[PDB]
């Protein structure tokens, strides 16, 4: 059993049948989102009712629906009609990716724009880009995708090298009308290729790297039971998978002697946004919610042994729905392994003569996804000493434009005539805290400087302070790297042996948050991304910092709406949302394919244990 | 042949023989410091004379001396008497460590303080602690160590568990006088032991950890020639070792096509200080410059295969002088290895159908040192993509105190009665830059937010600005994490194919800098630690941010004196000094032996290459 087990191919086919028989899955319907619902609070005495939540899109434009289905009983529990002009459009479907390019290929404004630039339509790729919400009054209630063009010179060519600037199209994918074709001027299409597998670009391959062999003679130290339940060096957890969020960790706990102590109830990356900083109207509207608009889990890669994942790997192969409700297995979509992590603790003592050295290790659960030109690896780490860590790895090909003659304040030049507009990748981690159980609170810790004076006559003293966040209206926080600011999640009703409330300290990377003007559409639609830390009271339906239907929604859904409830968070069931991101001014070294850059955060035990928890590690 | 070769055992004897011949190294003399001198500029082309610099301590108190000698010519190049009362005492000798406990063991005042607490003198360890510069007029012209006591109940007991608070003693280690014994009250000596190899505290050791086997069947991809010259995956450099700074990197360069391109001429950790923030008179004077006062290189551990350095390791065994001028080999004091570093670049393309993955690696050069309760690992990494990184790893046992009844604002409780005063560990990296050669300049790069308005009507635009630091007076910089501030070192006379100055970008961790009041003794003596970044014009004698003689030296030397000369740094031979540190509020988890915490920095190529430099890495 386990009410936390991964969705099976059978459950997904059951959802399909159930929907099909209740009349909700006609020829014109598409599954836009499908995932398992988590167990409600309490509810632990009751046997599984496996439920699935489903967004049904209608290609004719009739109303979409949100449907909840019980798989154990074979019934629709509810179906609600969606007013998308109110609550937002449905996520972008894989099959809609093509539709932008095909619709445009017969539009005469588009054909004429290509003809002016001497581009063969059969060689012109169109990226299917989400819309946002700007000043275009005809777009309200229309399902829109925007289109930017890239030239592919041949089947295996990297079209990203050949952007067609000065030209953008807006397209109603439902009515199949091109609503606008905006041409602001021809710009040369950058000429050089970006084919990073072409010997002409690689030059001769290095023969100098000798193999590194990583093996585990006696197998790994972790177990997997029930399909997805891990135990490893005192840690216990379940590894979930959602087509929108990707890997999601459930019931993170740590064995302290006799007791299994809970730390985090659910951890996920609940949204991520890529806002572009170029004020040209070709691009000034682009802001991709890869998570909320495109759904990152659906494009999770199959990870190749010795290539994506090196060493003794245990795979999970999550199953998702396609657009028709058929199960699709993502084979080896999640890697799980343990690795050596250097020195954990070391001391050679001058008085005892004892020399002591122990090594560290971490458990790694990861996947890797691809959304158009980006690729992102999501990695969770658990260490021996109780630390939890997340890390995002951003690679792929940068999104390109022309580089204007006489330069730019908003774009980098990567190759002759080729630009890469400035942008950010900003993630939100939603951490439903359970530090020794659900009664938690958050404190903001600052370092406190002290003035030389009485009490401090040498002027060496320094201290720190902690401020409990008591209500949601005062739980919207910014980083302050100058005063070493962190946030402690404690349990005021579980004390360690020194009679202090047990806790975990969140260490942020303190990177810039959203740069856009606060009056922008993006600052409203991705308000989560303007502050580094938010604390909300737990509620079942408060899932994403951006709300449930991100595509084309007007603003303030999600975290600003939740926080407006101004609920008690002081010693309550609470959820922490940490914003963290990369601000990317691309470099020549990022072209034609980019070296991984990274960002993340970590949580460390802060008086959680009664002493170091790693004294029982052997040499 | 190598002008950058490590010191040999012969070279060291040679210096002792030359000093002996000169009448400089009689029986009352000690070598407090000895290292090889780096070639002067335009040299190896002017001369190639092999030279050594020595600080000679005199155990009778006559003035010490600084002496430069040529080991090839067998001559003294210069010798100067040191007025230690003005320019600073010499580094503390390993052989002075026991002197403090020894002199106190027969002092009536110390014996009376111990009696009052019911402590057997034979059981009481005293830590030999640097003295700094405070308000004690009898200290002028005296070589002082201060002492703090810890009880050791048996030969293998960790005495750190048993601090004897309320008591401190000052000792003139040359005249063998105890100058003061301060007793502010009896404090219970904390009772629990902290013996981390004791099964009482360990519990049964885990049997769950399976082995991880890391091997290189065909050997490592790097070569080592000339004893310390490394070449690895396009990188080239020389690994030096100095008794004060530890491992030092020379001539870091990167082969780009048919040129060896310099990046960094010399890299080192040129100081690191541990200031304490407890206002108790027992501790308010403590600030240990483990580099400048104690010499971290001295205490470099012999590193054991498996255990300290895992995988296929090539060791160096640098050679240092003893206090008598005899060579002493630090067997296996430096580990060098390469290691797999996860994904380098990855992309699955929706149009070309090509899936591409490359793995990263890094070359690691490290040592690990022990200073008292103290252990630090210094790690330099070079990545395949051009990135250079430093990491410091801090572990050991925390410096303890009593925990006062009624709590503390400057001290954490670790065990019943057992305190750990708040302190920082702050490092200074001295980076003698050579970006494509010596003509370098530094630019401070801030993100620029833009106001919604004409030219940015949607309010999405963001940019950045870069400010050339032209003169030393302008080049004392602070971090600003909110505006994502970094510093670019570029060569205005060396342009990439896009006609931009080639450069490297420094990414700092933006941790708190020195917290002490700006009027404190420590703020002046560790002035480098109060700012994140400084830039100086290269000068042979400008070596340490704290000057040559740190022990009992007031402010007046080092980085603020260098800066005052206000030299041109815009397209010149320049040196970057980067302050970074950990602010340590100890936690229960740190006791009785602390898990590694880390801090560091990195430099990444910024338009240095003409495209990615890792397109030639094999699958
Ligand atoms: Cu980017
Ligand atoms: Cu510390
Ligand atoms: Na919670
Ligand atoms: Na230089």
């Amino acid at each position: 059993a386990s009410p936390f087990r991964l969705a099976s191919a059978g459950e997904i086919s059951e959802v399909q049948g159930i929907l099909r028989t209740a009349g909700l899955l006609g020829p014109e319907k598409r599954i836009a989102y499908l995932g398992v619902l988590d167990p409600a609070r309490g509810a632990g005495s009751e046997a599984e009712d496996r439920r699935f939540r489903v967004f049904i899109h209608d290609v004719s434009g009739a109303r979409p629906q949100e449907v909840t289905v019980s798989v154990t009983n074979g019934t629709v529990i509810s179906a609600v009609e969606l007013d998308t002009a109110a609550t937002g459009e449905l996520p972008v479907l894989e099959e809609e990716f093509e539709v932008v390019e095909q619709l445009l290929a017969t539009d005469e404004r588009w054909l004429k724009a290509l003809a002016a630039r001497n581009l063969d339509v059969s060689k012109v790729r169109v990226a299917p880009l989400s819309a946002g919400v700007f000043e275009y009054a005809e777009e309200r209630g229309r399902r829109i995708l925007r289109g930017l063009a890239f030239v592919q010179d041949f089947p295996e060519d990297s079209a990203w090298a050949h952007p067609v600037d000065g030209l953008v199209a807006y397209v109603d994918v439902v009515s199949k009308e091109v609503t606008r074709v905006i041409d602001t001027g021809v710009f040369p299409v950058p000429a050089e290729h970006g084919n990073y597998t072409d010997p002409e670009l690689t030059g001769p391959l290095r023969t100098t790297q000798k193999p590194i062999s990583i093996t585990q003679p006696e197998g790994p130290s972790f177990t997997v039971t029930g399909g997805n339940h891990i135990e490893w060096e005192k840690w216990s957890l379940d590894v979930g998978f959602d087509v929108r969020e990707g890997v999601v960790l459930h019931n993170i706990a740590f064995r302290d002697g006799d007791r299994l102590r809970p730390i985090i109830n659910r951890a996920s990356i609940a949204e991520m946004v890529v806002p572009y900083g170029d004020p040209s109207p070709i691009r000034s509207w682009q802001n991709y919610f890869d998570t909320g608009e495109y759904l990152v889990g659906q494009y999770a890669n199959s990870l190749e042994l010795g290539c994506d994942c090196l060493g003794d790997i245990t795979y999970l192969s999550p199953v998702i729905s396609d657009a028709f409700g058929n199960p699709r297995e993502i084979r080896n979509g999640i890697c799980m392994h343990e690795e050596d992590w250097g020195i954990l603790a070391k001391h050679s003592d001058l008085w005892s003569g004892i020399n002591y050295t122990r090594r560290n290790r971490r458990m790694v659960i990861s996947f890797f996804t691809t959304i158009g030109n980006y690729d992102y690896g999501f990695y969770w780490y658990l260490y021996l000493d109780g630390t939890i860590e997340f890390e995002a790895k951003a690679t792929g090909v940068v999104f390109t434009s022309a580089f204007p003659e006489g330069g730019s304040d908003n774009i980098s030049q990567l190759a002759p005539g080729l630009g890469a507009p400035f942008h950010q990748h900003i993630f939100s981690a939603r951490l439903d805290m359970a530090i020794d159980g659900f009664t938690n609170r958050v404190e903001e810790e600052d370092v406190v400087r002290q003035t030389m004076g009485p009490g401090n006559e040498r002027g060496n003293a320094f201290s720190r302070k902690r401020t409990v966040l008591t209500r949601e209206s005062e739980a919207v926080r910014e980083a302050d790297a100058r005063t070493g600011r962190t946030w402690i999640i404690s349990n005021p009703e579980s004390k360690n042996r020194l009679n202090e409330p047990v806790g975990y300290k969140l260490h942020a990377h303190n990177q810039p948050t959203l740069l856009a003007d606060p009056g922008s559409s993006i600052a409203r639609r991705a308000a989560f991304a303007t502050k580094d830390l938010w604390v909300t009271r737990y509620a079942d339906d408060e899932r994403y910092p951006t709300g449930d239907f991100v595509n084309q929604h007007s603003g303030g859904a999600g975290l600003p709406s939740y926080i407006a409830q101004d609920r008690d968070i002081d010693g309550q069931d609470i959820v922490v949302w940490h914003t963290f991101g990369l601000t990317h001014f691309p470099r020549v070294e990022d072209w034609p394919i980019m070296p991984v850059d990274t960002v993340g955060f970590k949580l460390r035990p802060e008086g959680f244990f009664d002493r170091s928890p790693v004294l029982d590690v052997p040499a």
